């Protein structure tokens, strides 16, 4: 069960390697790796990253090279075709460190996806962190990634949670 967004725009990354941020499980790593992407999935807990790599095991993918935290963690320029972020929640000190990378690892025509819970969501309890300061709105998420060409840029409302969504393209050439 990967994440509906996630599925709904694989479409729009070029093949290549894809970064996923935090994405612990591993259903939409082995997902991706299931379409022929080349995945890396990035999560803190060892418990997570083994899981992920039995999931692979399982779903015939040879695609989960795992990873550790992202606090201190970075990058190479010009190296994917996407990097996803499914609710990977942060606090502004973190992704004005992280997102440059980001903008900086993606080639050209290569794509960011973003999944998480608005601002609104602290008026329900359907999860999600309660510090407003890791619940950016979506154009602050926007001008941490400036550059970036918005394909898809949604604020969802339904009740239930509140959510956004992002797909961001590199620029060519």
């Amino acid at each position: 069960e990967p994440n509906d967004f996630l599925v709904s725009v694989a479409n729009q990354i070029p093949q290549g390697k894809i970064l996923c941020l935090a994405e612990g499980e591993g259903r939409n790593a082995c997902f991706l790796a299931s379409l022929g992407y080349e995945v890396t999935a990035v999560d803190q807990s060892s418990v997570g990253l083994a899981k992920a790599k039995q999931l692979a095991q399982e779903k015939g993918v040879k695609i989960t090279t795992v990873q550790s935290n992202l606090a201190d963690f970075d990058i190479v320029a010009d190296a994917w075709e996407g990097i996803v972020s499914i609710f990977c929640h942060l606090p502004s000190s973190l992704r004005q460190q992280l997102y440059p990378k980001v903008y900086q690892g993606l080639k050209p025509g290569g794509v960011f996806i973003l999944e998480g819970f608005a601002p609104e969501q602290l008026q329900y309890n359907t999860g999600g962190p309660k510090d407003l300061d890791l619940l950016p709105k979506l154009e602050t998420l926007q001008s941490e990634l400036p550059s970036l060409n918005w394909l898809i840029a949604n604020n969802l409302e339904r009740n239930k949670a509140a959510l956004i969504q992002l797909l961001g393209q590199k620029l060519e050439h």
